[PDB]
Order: structure tokens, then C-alpha cells, then sequence
RNA sequence: GGCGGGGAGCCAUGUGGACACGACCCGAAUCCGGACGAUCUACGCAUGGACAAGAUGAAGCGUGCCGAAAGGCACGUGGAAGUCUGUUAGAGUUGGUGUCCUACAAUACCCUCUCGUGAUCUAUGUGUAGGGGUGAAAGGCCCAUCGAGUCCGGCAACAGCUGGUUCCAAUCGAAACAUGUCGAAGCAUGACCUCCGCCGAGGUAGUCUGUGAGGUAGAGCGACCGAUUGGUCCUGUCAAACUCCAAACUUACAGACGCCGUUUGACGCGGGGAUUCCGGUGCGCGGGGUAAGC
RNA sequence: GGCGCCCAAAAUGAUCGGGACUCAAAUCCACCACCGAGACCUGUCCGUACCACUCAUACUGGUAAUCGAGUAGAUUGGCGCUCUAAUUGGAUGGAAGUAGGGGUGAAAACUCCUAUGGACCGAUUAGUGACGAAAAUCCUGGCCAUAGUAGCAGCGAUAGUCGGGUGAGAACCCCGACGGCCUAAUGGAUAAGGGUUCCUCAGCACUGCUGAUCAGCUGAGGGUUAGCCGGUCCUAAGUCAUACCGCAACUCGACUAUGACGAAAUGGGAAACGGGUUAAUAUUCCCGUGCCACUAUGCAGUGAAAGUUGACGCCCUGGGGUCGAUCACGCUGGGCAUCGCCCAGUCGAACCGUCCAACUCCGUGGAAGCCGUAAUGGCAGGAAGCGGACGAACGGCGGCAUAGGGAAACGUGAUUCAACCUGGGGCCCAUGAAAAGACGAGCAUAGUGUCCGUACCGAGAACCGACACAGGUGUCCAUGGCGGCGAAAGCCAAGGCCUGUCGGGAGCAACCAACGUUAGGGAAUUCGGCAAGUUAGUCCCGUACCUUCGGAAGAAGGGAUGCCUGCUCCGGAACGGAGCAGGUCGCAGUGACUCGGAAGCUCGGACUGUCUAGUAACAACAUAGGUGACCGCAAAUCCGCAAGGACUCGUACGGUCACUGAAUCCUGCCCAGUGCAGGUAUCUGAACACCUCGUACAAGAGGACGAAGGACCUGUCAACGGCGGGGGUCUUAAGGUAGCGUAGUACCUUGCCGCAUCAGUAGCGGCUUGCAUGAAUGGAUUAACCAGAGCUUCACUGUCCCAACGUUGGGCCCGGUGAACUGUACAUUCCAGUGCGGAGUCUGGAGACACCCAGGGGGAAGCAAAGACCCUAUGGAGCUUUACUGCAGGCUGUCGCUGAGGACUCUCACUCCGGGAGGAGGACACCGAUAGCCGGGCAGUUUGACUGGGGCGGUACGCGCUCGAAAAGAUAUCGAGCGCGCCCUAUGGCUAUCUCAGCCGGGGACCCGGCGAAGAGUGCAAGAGCAAAAGAUAGCUUGACAGUGUUCUUCCCAACGAGGAACGCUGACGCGAAAGCGUGGUCUAGCGAACCAAUUAGCCUGCUUGAUGCGGGCAAUUGAUGACAGAAAAGCUACCCUAGGGAUAACAGAGUCGUCACUCGCAAGAGCACAUAUCGACCGAGUGGCUUGCUACCUCGAUGUCGGUUCCCUCCAUCCUGCCCGUGCAGAAGCGGGCAAGGGUGAGGUUGUUCGCCUAUUAAAGGAGGUCGUGAGCUGGGUUUAGACCGUCGUGAGACAGGUCGGCUGCUAUCUACUGGGUGUGUAGGUGUCUGACAAGAACGACCGUAUAGUACGAGAGGAACUACGGUUGGUGGCCACUGGUGUACCGGUUGUUCGAGAGAGCACGUGCCG
């Protein structure tokens, strides 16, 4: 047959590609000597293209002007600190040892000074709970029991943009417009309703999956499709 | 039992034929390699551009009235919309199964028709390349080419299938069948045709007679067998897979006559070359089928 | 008994070949004479064979009654062509070749003569071959018919005409007049692309849809001028180069660095305007004026980099404001002349200076309800007011300008205001570039400002499309006037053009294209209202069901509409808008143009959107919404061989993988199979290491351990899928819940009831047993939407009844230009027949004087394309899968990397995080190697044959018997009957003893006797064999033995293996007295190659040699290929492709005729009695060729399918009409029968239908043939490609003799045929009138009514006829006084616009519209 869609993606073409040079800055973590000491002012609000979520432009002391993945509530004005001496309000960054025990936290770093991974998409944020000298325990937004290295810098605060999701797209045009900022190729046509050459759930006289839809795991890329290593599907049981 | 044994081979030239190779010539759909194509088109991206006029009148705001308030009602304001009308520009194409169909045109013309602020249309630039792209998915599109582009190369691909294969004459003259075969549109081995060499005296297409073989036609069944009538032993019927009988006829061998052979060498033996293994018709006998130019 | 007669019906024109024949030219019985082959006889010759002579196959003589045809094929002699050699010749006193002609040879061929030609050419012998053509849809070249034919018409752009100029020549080259065409283009400027097409002169052989003096053509010259217009500079998506790394390698490859590249209309950007000038350039040259950058010098200045700019989305909108347009008045010029109107102009840049609205801000002030807007809004965090700072135009003003331009005047105000400037508001799950540069940062003067582009076209002739192509092709001129909402129509300017480039004739016929108008009827037409039409702009009134409350809605329905006079209102006003009163014309006032027909029911998809470039726009794809799955990022998913990469400037409110498909109500039961996942005591589970055996080692055999996987268990269906049959459970887990239901799913089926219609296979509602509905394979339902499917109604109409007239362009004639398709030949046919069964060419007749014009297309199974359907090929390709075999990929163990102290700690390799310090991890992971599992993701293939085509079914695919099989042998079919693929240690072998089925008699056990050739028994089919046995019983025994052959069989004849049998020799045995019997069972079925393994007993052998291990071999046994003389092997294709086949199917033809239709014979029976008024069983005999089937003869290098339609001929088995007979005939009317084919046989409702059902009319509303007549005539509804859905089936691709929506119809007529028209010849200078052989007709068919007559007849009821009249209908020929239609002659009314008004006219498509 033909590679299916899904190996057309790898081979990484404009049309599978991000509009990165549109995009305007990763948010990772600034980096602080030590001793904390690092302070800035937030500058003005941004619409970030790559997350459909506002940030913060900050200045800080040293005269650099970045973009700060922005929790819910900075606002133009305000005054945000990065390091261990930082005061534990909403904005501010610090290791999760820092950090009191019950707060909510965003943008967390999976290794001390990668800048943060997790918690950054729209209203979400990780619970940190367990402190230790050894381990940091956050729950992150899967509801996941995370643990990580107490040295791991986060912010303070849930991602600014909450609800995002609670709004309907209504119709295909708006959906459109949002697919048109992302590494996605829209819309989408079931492997069903194609050519058998083209998918292994196509051709046949009427639509219909040839096969069972749960697709073990060590399936090759072109066959690996429908439901990947289910542990179990419908909603029934 | 098998193979071998009483000295003929080697080389050369012409010629018949076999096998591998392009193998008498042309003939088609492939498969593989390396290349050239996104000037068409598909999708994305960058930078630009286009959308008369009109209709409808969302939220929001305002005013008045009513209300304790929540708010409600009226009028106005406002100007939303993958909103409406629209040959604005522009995009498209439902029907005429109109015109054209050696065209104006290898996709055109006319009228009607659909879209026309958006998932819109569009120019240029740019990216993705062949078992790979691209695809709101039609196996659609990737330069009149796509269920795997184009060019050249492999390559003079292979075919048991169609077509064709060029001067005169003389001698003989088929097989359309049997055995085997992934065999049935092909081959091989036989049968049969022809050519060469050997052998050396008989041969046997006709008839008659003698010694044998036979159970078909017919006939018959108180001769088997199995069918098949009636009357109170007689009375009525049959047979591809019945036979107490039984031809014509066919056939083995021998003799006789005939014909034929011993310079035309028969009968027979060895070797070279085939073609051939879709047949048909009449007559006799058929088996199937109502029948048939079955 | 002979001949005949009845029985006896078929489609274009009858037949014995024809004529025709009757004491025959018939039939039969005898006879007589003749005609008639290549046969037979005869003369001569030839070939061949044989004989004699001979060296000879050279002569010569002889023989042939017993020689003389031939496809495929075998054998042999000869002709001709090229060049070589040897020998030997010819030619300028004329070679070869060619043309015409003579001679020879059976012939291939040889040779001569004459002409031409003008230089080479042979013969013999031996060689050499790129050595011979009628054919291949063969190749290349040339040429004819086609043909003076088609085209040079069709497009909303109908374009010309009269004079004249030039010229050898003028419809189309130029001037003028008149007439037209183009208005987002037919005008102006340009991008790409082209490349000189541009300008001039001179030309017309070439190019040009005709001509040409013209030209984008030919010849020769010439033409493009820049500091300030582009390029150049900057960076965009992105590209390349170098480095680094990968790769066996590179011209290859991803990342990361660096550099460079990447924007000519249309991204950013230092600076130029106005005028003049040329044949062709022009912000470039010239004139005037201006500006920018750099540099130099001088003065000033020390500021200089913070910041601003470059620099930005979509929607609404306010303010400033120019061009334009318009209004007012003045000036200059023009036009018109019943008026007094109409037109043009009235100019003037860059630049320099200056003015500033908005936004922002400051001072003052002091609002506690005021300020402000189109709107939002603003304020004690300080509103309005007042003053101030900053601050705009491509704009105003002044200069520029006794610059320039104008014949002249050389205006002033206003409104609306493109450009340009500056604000306010709203929107985003969407956030709308970057860099160079500029400003910040003065003034003088001077110098410098190079390089490249610059013509022209930019399109119905300069680009791409082979063309001077009706196609395609980017940007801007979007503000010219009237009009109107308008960038709409229509008309008209500026500007352009008559080149969407052949013309001339005919009231100009038929026919066609595109149109106009049609009385009455009004969808009757058709599959279907297809096509056309109806409606229409604007205002007022008014508006249903339903509904997601948005909508539905312009629902529907009704009314108004011009002009003129005078006004009112809103607004600052408009040359803006809304109204009022009075007057008044027309058939008609959105008068043209522009400009919805409307309503209801049902199906589908929610909606906008997508798609098959070029037959499918849909119900298909997408969508939001719903749901499930994977993943914590060192992730999941995916690309790469690798180095590396997309996702990702992303992080679960993410993004990957899938299903469903808006909303609303909902979404039942099943985990057995399959799939995925988790678990797992035990079982199983590879390699390395380890142990045992073996080997001086190794191969090898076995063991222990045991990863993932599997067995096992569990979870899971919004996973794949399933939810039946039986009874009051069974399979296989469950047994179909809510809904819905004859469905786009229901075969039966036009289901049954109802609605609607005259009539409804339709549609809708209900019922509903659902052949075979059903819940995210989603169910039900649904407002809105729709070029989606079906139905109904109102309105309207030439769709139709039924056609007519007209308009424009063709057609026809003439000048000029000038193809193609097609062509074996011949060809004036027709009716029959024949023939490979579908003939212009054969046979028999008939007809036929030749040639030409026009026509519509009957035939040439017309032309076009080596049929695409079907089958066949040990063909191809795409697709599928639990087909065969493999290859990636993932998981898992193990070895290496890899280190220290069955489980653990550590650090030092290695990995990741961090800028770094260091942090996390860690001998794991990554990487390299190997092993097990998963593995259509991918590759290569296979998937047989037979067959009344193929498939399904079956096997007649290897064997045995009877019959078929025709008395030797052999012998076919999907022929008839039926078997074998074993079984048996005795059911084998021998010997002894004995005789069996069955029946009878005496005491179904047993005993005795009798009859008893064989009917018993003998393992199993069938046929055959057997009686002191081949059977039975008893006893004994292992010959069911080893070796090696002969012969036959397999395989008749006649080659072929395995297998089999009969018969020998040798060995060893058993039984018997012995002869002898035993090589399995009485005979014919019970079977299997090579390679490899195992096994049996000897022996041969392994590379210098010896030993040991482990191998190689001679003979044979066993293990299987049943497709059985042996491949290891599944499907789909309608997405298809190729080779071929009429070797084979689908249509039609042909044969047949069971089937079908019709007839006849007999006549049981019934018909109250009565066979025969009428009906008519059984059985029997036929005719037709209309149904169906069979066959496979014709056709696969094509004969288009059903139905309809249109138009023509025919048949009779007659439905009506005419004339008759019978009756269970009073009459009237029936019923049945006979002759008879002249004429007629119609309109409608469902359905594609044929057929049929139904309705009303009717004299009756018959059937059949013509390639199931009729597609080079139509249609395209059904069938039957490519798209899609449903049900059923299938794991899947996909399928269906099911349903459903969509889905293309080529060609210029050569011949023949006929309808009409001509020219010739014959008869044989003329005019006029006739004749009538033949030919055609339906020229006429049918009905109703009145008198007859309320009569005959009849109890009555009812109710005729002859004949005479009147009329209607269908058909036919003709005509135009009458009625009607047309009537782009004509006359009138009137809308818009242009000519100033008036008058009179043009355009609004071939009449603007109307009468
Ligand atoms: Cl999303
Ligand atoms: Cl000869
Ligand atoms: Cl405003
Ligand atoms: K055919
Ligand atoms: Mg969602
Ligand atoms: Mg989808
Ligand atoms: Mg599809
Ligand atoms: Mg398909
Ligand atoms: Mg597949
Ligand atoms: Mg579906
Ligand atoms: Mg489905
Ligand atoms: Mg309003
Ligand atoms: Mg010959
Ligand atoms: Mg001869
Ligand atoms: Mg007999
Ligand atoms: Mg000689
Ligand atoms: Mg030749
Ligand atoms: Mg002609
Ligand atoms: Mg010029
Ligand atoms: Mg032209
Ligand atoms: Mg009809
Ligand atoms: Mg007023
Ligand atoms: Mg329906
Ligand atoms: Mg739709
Ligand atoms: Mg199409
Ligand atoms: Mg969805
Ligand atoms: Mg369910
Ligand atoms: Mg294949
Ligand atoms: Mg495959
Ligand atoms: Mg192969
Ligand atoms: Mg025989
Ligand atoms: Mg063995
Ligand atoms: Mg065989
Ligand atoms: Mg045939
Ligand atoms: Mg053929
Ligand atoms: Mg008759
Ligand atoms: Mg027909
Ligand atoms: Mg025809
Ligand atoms: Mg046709
Ligand atoms: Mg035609
Ligand atoms: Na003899
Ligand atoms: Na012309
Ligand atoms: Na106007
Ligand atoms: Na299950
Ligand atoms: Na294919
Ligand atoms: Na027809
Ligand atoms: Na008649
Ligand atoms: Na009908
Ligand atoms: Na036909
Ligand atoms: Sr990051
Ligand atoms: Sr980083
Ligand atoms: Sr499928
Ligand atoms: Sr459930
Ligand atoms: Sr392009
Ligand atoms: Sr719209
Ligand atoms: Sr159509
Ligand atoms: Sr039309
Ligand atoms: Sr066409
Ligand atoms: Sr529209
Ligand atoms: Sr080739
Ligand atoms: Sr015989
Ligand atoms: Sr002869
Ligand atoms: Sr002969
Ligand atoms: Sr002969
Ligand atoms: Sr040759
Ligand atoms: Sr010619
Ligand atoms: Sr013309
Ligand atoms: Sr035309
Ligand atoms: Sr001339
Ligand atoms: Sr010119
Ligand atoms: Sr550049
Ligand atoms: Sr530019
Ligand atoms: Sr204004
Ligand atoms: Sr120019
Ligand atoms: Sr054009
Ligand atoms: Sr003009
Ligand atoms: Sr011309
Ligand atoms: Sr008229
Ligand atoms: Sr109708
Ligand atoms: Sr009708
Ligand atoms: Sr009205
Ligand atoms: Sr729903
Ligand atoms: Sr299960
Ligand atoms: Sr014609
Ligand atoms: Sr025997
Ligand atoms: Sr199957
Ligand atoms: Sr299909
Ligand atoms: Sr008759
Ligand atoms: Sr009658
Ligand atoms: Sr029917
Ligand atoms: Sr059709
Ligand atoms: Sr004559
Ligand atoms: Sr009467
Ligand atoms: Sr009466
Ligand atoms: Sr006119």
C-alpha cells in the first residue's frame, strides 16, 4: 500500500511543521547566579501564539527584558523575584524545597535547570505536597504522583487562561484559525472512509474497521492505528 | 543375468538436424537501475492583492413607563453573522443530456444555475519527489501521462498467443490418432509420411478349403435369471447389464489359385528428416438427447 | 389393388432452375433411336521409372493394361542477383540502364531489333553471400480518386456605403462624408513571458481563411541616453557553500557553527518636478526649477545615545481633506436657430516657507449630576469652562511664476468628497514579519555620484496553448455624463475600432441553428412540465403550520405606482429623503431595461464548507458536538542506513491514535471465538555460560536453568462482532430492550385498509408476522439550510391536440481560396434461392438508355478504435488475508562496552541535567552482535486440470467388474449398474476324512433314512472357476521363504516407469506312501519416482603416511507425493491492463420444437330429454416458428441493449365493418360456425416497462412478421463501467441473476436505394393535339339520427328490417369569399438615452415594449 498519514507526519514537511517562526519565546526559567538576589517588573501582557494562553514580558534588574510563563493574576506593574530568598507570592520562581508544602505551582522543572516541562498549558497547575531532602512530591495535572528533585525550580500559581476549554469551537471555521498556530495538520479524515492502499481500516463495501480497532503494541509504524495498547475501551464495565 | 570381445579410426570441406545464446522477422501488458520533473496540479509556508450596492438587525448602550428589588415592556441606538439578495470584482458549474464533436478549442460557446467577509478568492516567491509526496478521501493530483510520473538504460525481456517468411521443376506423400505430461491453443514417445544404408527370397490387399476363436442380429425361456396376464392343466407377455439355441460376419494359422518380389531387391532390419496429435461428411452399426446443420 | 381428392394457416414478389405442359413435356409398364466428360479407344509429343548399349546421369533403341491429381512434410535437378579468382570475350564504328517490339525455354529465365542513353559490360569454371516479395492495420518516398467537395456563416462585437487618392492591378492600402461597433473594455499604464516583433525607405516569390499597392511578411538602414524610475542595498518563507559528523563511497545525508544567497508589477527603501524636442527615447536628451548622499574646505558644535522611526491583523465609524463630478454667477471660444437653450475652456508642479484638527500632556478652575458622542463613554484618583506645551495631510495659504502652457479668457463661491491625513469603538481557544536604513544631530561653498535595465507587444495577431487558436494569462486606472440602491441594465462622452478580416447573387425553396407570434383547449405531452413560460423593482396593508424562539417570512393574500400645477415636513444643505391638494393621458406608468412564480407532504444529510482537472456535486468527504485509546516529556506517535529529525519557542485545559457526526430523547443483553491488556503456583518456552556422555581435540547426543511468548486465569464491546432454531432449553457467550418498520433495508409485492384521481405498480397515512430493522457497525427524531431523491395543488404556457406564419445566420447559384475521412477488385439493381446457416458480385427470373443537380439517410451485417463483456494463457498489475515463503520493525534473553566491594552496596567507564561548580543515574541504559516471540508494515510468489462457455455442483483425476461395445482385438461421453485404497497367523499352506443349499419321511435344536451337478460355500463389487474340491471338518505346518531370471501385462496393434501375473533355474523347507502340492487368500481391485532418513548383512573407500573419530559407496527394506508417471502454494479487482479466440458465453441470426401458440381425429361426459345449439376429459395426429429451452453453425482486427417514438411494407390463426349457416333462432339481443385481409382498430391513470391492472369513450378499440423492422432517425426512463448508501454474505480485499441516488450517445454519403429536378443520345425539319402498353390509389372507410314505426314479432315487457333522407367521424385532394393565425410591409401609442428644446430621428438583437 501507500504510508499512511501518521508516517507522512515524521518526515517533518511544512505542512506537518509548526509555524515556528512565528512563535514568540519557550518560557523556560531565567537562571539566577545564587543567592537569589533577581527581580523584575512586569512590563506589559502577551498573547502567546504557541499556547493560546497570555504571558508576561518582565524586566528585570540586570536590564534583560524576557517572557515569563504567566500564572493567573500578574498584572502590569507588579514586581516578580526568581531564586531561593524569593518571596513565596503568586509569580515568583523558586526550588520546590522552598516552597511551602499545599501550594499550587506551574511550570516545573523535571531536572534542576531545564527551565520547566510541566504544568504549563492553559488554567492547569501541579499540587506540591511531600518535602523532603531527598524528594519533592508534586501531583501533576494527570493527577499523577510525581517525584522530583527538591532543586527543581516552579513557579507559584495556576497558568494564567483557565476555562479555555469550557467554550465550544461552534464551527469548523473557528477551529481552523487555532489549528492554522499549531504543529497539526486539520482536518482529519477517518482511515474508515479511505482506499484500502491508504490505511488499514480502509476499503470494503460498506465503512467498517477490517479488524479489531486495539493494535498490540510492537505493531510496526503503518499498522500501529486505531486504539494503541488499550488497556480496555467503551465506557461499559 | 548386465555390459564388453575375431583391428577402424583421426582430421578436413560441404550439407541435414539438436542445445545455449536475440537464434527466421515483427508483434504487449511487465519487472529492475540511474536520472529529470511541484512552469500543471495537491497541500503547507513567506510577502502582496481583491470583494458595487442593498437586506436582515445579535450583544452592548440609551430613554421612557412599571417595579421594593430582581428585573420587565416600548421605542431608539448599535452593527454582529463560516447571515441573506446580488452576472460589483472574483470563484464555480445544476440543467439544456442545447451549439460544437475532421471543433475556435486533444475539455470550447450560449442561456439557466451556485458562491460572493470567509474553512473566501488570488499573484509571486518558497517547500514536499516516485512505492515516495500531496489528498476535507474521488485511487483524486504530482506539466494532455497515475491502482505507482517522465526520460534513458537493463533490452534485441519472455510468450506454448496473432501476423508475416521473397525463384522454377522432378520423385514420394501424410497426421487430425495412442501412451505420458500443472496436460488439454504446448510438448515428448509411438502410429503414419520421406530419405539413406544393410539384408537376400520370399510376400499376402482378394477368394476357396482345412484346423481353431467368438455369443452380435434373430430367436427362445415346462433351459437359467428377473420381469410380466387371467381362469377352474390351460391362457397373455418381455430383457443393454438372461441364454437350452444361434447366424450373416469378424478373426488366428496353414495349403491352393491369384497378384507381387528376386537388374524396379519385395518381406525385414538399422539410421537421418519431418509434418502431425482443433478435423469434417456420406453410408453401416451405434450410445445419450423430444430433437438438432446436437 | 392403382392414381387422385379432403385433412393442408405466415409474414417485400407465386413457382418444377424458368418458359410452360393435360391421349402430357405427368405417373406407371415395356420398347426404339439418339445427345452427352479430361472416363474408355486411337495418332504424335513430354516427363518419370525400368531395360539394352555406354565412361555417361551424353546419344540411340526398347518396355509401362499393371506410370502420370495432391495440403503439411521428406528427397533431387535447375533459373536469377552481389563481389573474388582462374580461363576467355564485348564496348565511343556506342557499354550498362530504360521504353516499345521480334525469337527461344514447360518454367525460373535467356536473347535479338528499334529508340533513348553516353561509359562501362559479360561468359565458362571454382568460390562468396546483408541473393529473389503481392501480402506482415509491414517501412520510407512518391501519386490518384475523394473534390473544385467540407471550411472561409453561427459567439450579444450582424458593418459598412458613396465619392476620391496611389497604383500595371484596388470590396477589403490611404483621405473625406454618411452609417456603425467597444465603456472594468475593443480605451490608458504596466508584471511575467517574447526578443527587435519598434521607426524609416524600398518591395510582394514566402506568411496572411479571398485580394493586396497593405502588414507582426521580404530587403536595407536606423532606434533604447538617468545621482534623484527600477536594479543595485535589507532582511521573509526558504536555498546553497565551507566546517563538523555520517556513509563502503559520492555529485548523497540531518543537526550545529560561519558566510553567502533569497522580494524589478506586489515587503522595507536617501533624492525630481513642469515644460519642450524626435520618424523611433525621454522624471534619462534640452530648458527652467528643485532635491539627496558622500567627500573637501570654512564657520558653528561638543553634544551622540537614550529614545523615536522603519513596523504592520480583521470588522464598524467620526473628523480634516484634494482630484473628480455637479450647482450658482462672470469671462473666452464654439454650436443651433420658431424657442433660448446646448457644448468646451477658464490652467499652472516638485520644491521652499508657513497654518493645524485629532491624540497626549500642563496650569487654572472646582462639578457630589453635570460634560460629551454617530456609538462607546468621562469625572473629587478633579468634569465643563479658560489659558498653555507638544502636534497632520499626496491638504490650505505665499513663494516657485514679467517659469511654463493657451487662439482666447487666463474665474469666484458652494455641495458631495477617491487619494492622502488624524481619531473613536468592537473581535481573537486566531494576536496579525524581519533587517538594512532614517530621525535624534546646524549652515556655506565646491567636487563626486560609477555599473546594469530602459525599443515594442502585453493580447479574439507580438505571452502559453504545434496557428495571426472564440481557450488560458497577474496589476492599477472602481469617481466621465444620463440612469438607478448600485462598480447593475440600457443609452452616450474622452479614447479606440470597422481586423472577434473573404466576397457577390436569388422575397432568398426543402432542411438545420438561434429567435418572434400563434385561435380554442391547458400538462392531454414526457420516465419526469425536460424545454419554454409564469412571477418580478418599490411603498402600504396583511401573513399559517411548525420552531432549537434565532427563524419560518419577501410565507400566502390584497392594494398602490406616470405626467403636470402648487405645496408641507425632516435636514445646514444636496443637483438628498418622506408626504399633501388639484389637474390630466394611455390598452398598459418597476410602460424599455432591470426585476422571486407560490403552497403542502415524504426521504437524506444538521448547517457554511469538500470532491472525481476531462461523463458522478450526491445521500459521499469535512465539520462543531459525543466517545474510546496512548503518554509525565530521557514520554506517547512518527521520519532516517547512519549522523540525526517532525511533533516542539509544545507539556495532560497538552497532542498523538482512532470511531461517531449539530441540537433534543436515548444508547439494552453478550467477554464463548478473535483482538488488546493485566496476572500467573504449575506446564511449556531459544541462545550464551554450566554439567554429563562422546571425541587425546572438534563435530554430535543429553541435562540443568528458564526471558518475553504460549497453556491457564482475569479485565474490556462508544474493540472486532453477535442478539437464532426448537419447546412450555440447544448452539456458540447472549437471544433483540427503547424505538423504528413493506424502509434508499420487505423476496413474496402492484402486501391489506384508507386518502387523492374518471381511472394512481406512484405519493402519503395506518396496519406490519421485520425473506434478511435496531441503538456511537449508533437508534429515534428534528426547526433551519439544500443546483440532493419522490409526490400533490394553484397559477402559466405551442410540452401536447396540430400545426402555421414570420426574423437573423447558413443552406442554393457565382468569383477566389481549398483540405480530410475512405479506397482488394469489379459494381444500374430488384425478388427469391443457394452458400460457413445474415449475397450489388453465386443460381433462376425480373428490371435496367447514359450523365448531372438537390434531398432525407433504407442497405453496403456503412466509417471510426487488433471487443473494454465472456473464455483461454503454467500472461501483467493494484488490493486482501489466520495462502506459501521471506524482509523490516517492536518486545525479550545473552555476549562485548564493563569497573570495585539469587540478592545487595559502590564509583571509575558510559548516559542525562547544569553556563559553571556541580547535580541525577550507573555498570544498567545507549550502541555493536546474537537468540526466542509478535510481525500483510513491506517484498516475491502461488492459488492445477476435467467441464455441451465459465462459476457453483461433481470427478467420469489412480484402480477393479457387468453393460454400453456392433459374436477376434481395440473403442468415447458429466454413459447405465457398482465397487477398491483393506481385512485375515488363519480367513495361509499340506494331508486325512467328507459333501453342500433346499425338500420329504421317522423320533425351525440334535438323531436316522431318502431325493438332491451345485440353487451352498469359497472375507469384500461384479462377472467368472470349483464337488472323491478350489467347499466342510480334523490334524499338522509356516512356501505370506531367500537368490536370480524368462514371458506377458501395465502400454491390443506400437515406444514408455512403478505396480501385477503366469512360468523357470538355484537354495532351504512343510505336508504326503508317493506322484505331488505350497513363489499367500480360486481369478480379475487393495497402489507410489528421484533426493534424504532409519533399518539389514557383508564388503569398497576418504587427497604424503599410520592410528582413532566422523564421513562417502555397492544391494535391499521402511517412511509419500489420492492432482495417484510425484511443485512446498489462498483470494478480490466494476480501477483495471496485454495477448488471442467466434477454438467459448452475453444480443441477433441459423438448426431443433420438449416448451409455447394454433389445428385436426376419436367423443367419454353434460347440456331437464337429447354427444354434436353449446361445453367438452382421456388418448391420438399435426401445422406454425410468436414464447421458452437446447445446440454452439456465423460474427470477438465490434452486427450498439430493453421500452418508447417516428415512418414504410406485410401475414391471417378475423376484434369491427360486408355476405352467409346453425341455434337451447318469436322479436330485440345473444351464442357458435363459414367466406372474407378493402378499410379500421383510437384517448387516458400507476409502472422504464414489454406485459398487465384500471377509467371513460367506441362499429371494434384483434394478434403477429419485417436483424424480438426502425440509435451513420430520435429518446435514454430500464439494463450494464468508473462515485455512494442499505440489506444479506465474507476475517478481509470484496461480492450479490437484491434495492437505491448520480453518471457520455462520434462521422463533411464514395457506391447502392428511393423522393423530386435537369442535360444528352436513340426512335429520325417543326408546331399543335392525342393515343395508352403498362404504373399508383382507400379515395374512400365507418357511425349516429329521422321517416319506415311504437309498426312486423310478442300475453306483456320489449321491439326490428327493405328503402328514402339529414348529419358526424377518420382518411384523401384542393382552395382563401367567410372565421381564425401570422404578417421584424405599414400606421399609431409609449419607457430610457443621445442628437440643446421643438420638429424629426438613432440605439435598447436581429421589432425597446405595446396596440
Ligand atoms: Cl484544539
Ligand atoms: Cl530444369
Ligand atoms: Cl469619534
Ligand atoms: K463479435
Ligand atoms: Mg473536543
Ligand atoms: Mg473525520
Ligand atoms: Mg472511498
Ligand atoms: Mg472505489
Ligand atoms: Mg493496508
Ligand atoms: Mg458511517
Ligand atoms: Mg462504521
Ligand atoms: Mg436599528
Ligand atoms: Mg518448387
Ligand atoms: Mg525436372
Ligand atoms: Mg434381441
Ligand atoms: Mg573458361
Ligand atoms: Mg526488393
Ligand atoms: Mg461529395
Ligand atoms: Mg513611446
Ligand atoms: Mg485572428
Ligand atoms: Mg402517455
Ligand atoms: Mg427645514
Ligand atoms: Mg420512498
Ligand atoms: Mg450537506
Ligand atoms: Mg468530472
Ligand atoms: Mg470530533
Ligand atoms: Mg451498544
Ligand atoms: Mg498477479
Ligand atoms: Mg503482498
Ligand atoms: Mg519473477
Ligand atoms: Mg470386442
Ligand atoms: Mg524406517
Ligand atoms: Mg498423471
Ligand atoms: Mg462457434
Ligand atoms: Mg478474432
Ligand atoms: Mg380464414
Ligand atoms: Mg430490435
Ligand atoms: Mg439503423
Ligand atoms: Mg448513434
Ligand atoms: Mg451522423
Ligand atoms: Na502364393
Ligand atoms: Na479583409
Ligand atoms: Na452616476
Ligand atoms: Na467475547
Ligand atoms: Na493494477
Ligand atoms: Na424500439
Ligand atoms: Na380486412
Ligand atoms: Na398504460
Ligand atoms: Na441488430
Ligand atoms: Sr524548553
Ligand atoms: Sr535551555
Ligand atoms: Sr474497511
Ligand atoms: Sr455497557
Ligand atoms: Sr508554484
Ligand atoms: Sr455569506
Ligand atoms: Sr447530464
Ligand atoms: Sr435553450
Ligand atoms: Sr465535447
Ligand atoms: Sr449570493
Ligand atoms: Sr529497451
Ligand atoms: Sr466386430
Ligand atoms: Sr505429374
Ligand atoms: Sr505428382
Ligand atoms: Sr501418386
Ligand atoms: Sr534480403
Ligand atoms: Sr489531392
Ligand atoms: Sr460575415
Ligand atoms: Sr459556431
Ligand atoms: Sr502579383
Ligand atoms: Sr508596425
Ligand atoms: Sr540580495
Ligand atoms: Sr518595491
Ligand atoms: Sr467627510
Ligand atoms: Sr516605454
Ligand atoms: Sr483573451
Ligand atoms: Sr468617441
Ligand atoms: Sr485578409
Ligand atoms: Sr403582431
Ligand atoms: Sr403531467
Ligand atoms: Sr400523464
Ligand atoms: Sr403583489
Ligand atoms: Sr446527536
Ligand atoms: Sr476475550
Ligand atoms: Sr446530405
Ligand atoms: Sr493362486
Ligand atoms: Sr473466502
Ligand atoms: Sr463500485
Ligand atoms: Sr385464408
Ligand atoms: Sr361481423
Ligand atoms: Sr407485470
Ligand atoms: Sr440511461
Ligand atoms: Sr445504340
Ligand atoms: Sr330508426
Ligand atoms: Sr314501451
Ligand atoms: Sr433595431
Amino acid at each position: 500500500g501507500r504510508r499512511i498519514q501518521g508516517q507522512r507526519r515524521g518526515r517533518g514537511t511544512s505542512t506537518f511543521r509548526a509555524p515556528s517562526h512565528r512563535y514568540k519565546a519557550d518560557l523556560e526559567h531565567r537562571k539566577v547566579e545564587d543567592g537569589d538576589v533577581i527581580a523584575g517588573t512586569v512590563v506589559d501582557i502577551e498573547h502567546d501564539p504557541a499556547r493560546s494562553a497570555p504571558v508576561a514580558a518582565v524586566e528585570f534588574e540586570d536590564g534583560d527584558r524576557r517572557l515569563i510563563l504567566a500564572p493567573e493574576g500578574v498584572g502590569v506593574g507588579d514586581e516578580l523575584q526568581v531564586g531561593v530568598d524569593a518571596e513565596i507570592a503568586p509569580g515568583n520562581t523558586l526550588p520546590l524545597a522552598e516552597i511551602p508544602e499545599g501550594v499550587p505551582v506551574c511550570n516545573v522543572e523535571s531536572s534542576p535547570g531545564d527551565g520547566g516541562k510541566f504544568a504549563r498549558a492553559s488554567g492547569v497547575n501541579a499540587q506540591l505536597l511531600t518535602h523532603d531532602r531527598n524528594v519533592a512530591v508534586v501531583k501533576l495535572p494527570s493527577g499523577e504522583m510525581k517525584r522530583l528533585d527538591p532543586q527543581c525550580r516552579a513557579t507559584i500559581g495556576v497558568v494564567g487562561g483557565g476555562g479555555r476549554t469550557d467554550k465550544p469551537f461552534v464551527k469548523a471555521g473557528n477551529k481552523h484559525h487555532k489549528m492554522k498556530a499549531r504543529g497539526t495538520k486539520w482536518p482529519n479524515v477517518r482511515g474508515v472512509a479511505m482506499n484500502a492502499v491508504d490505511h488499514p481500516f480502509g476499503g470494503g463495501g460498506r465503512q467498517h474497521p477490517g479488524k479489531p480497532k486495539s493494535i498490540s503494541r510492537n505493531a510496526p509504524p503503518g499498522r500501529k492505528v486505531g486504539d494503541i495498547a488499550s488497556k480496555r475501551t467503551g465506557r461499559g464495565g
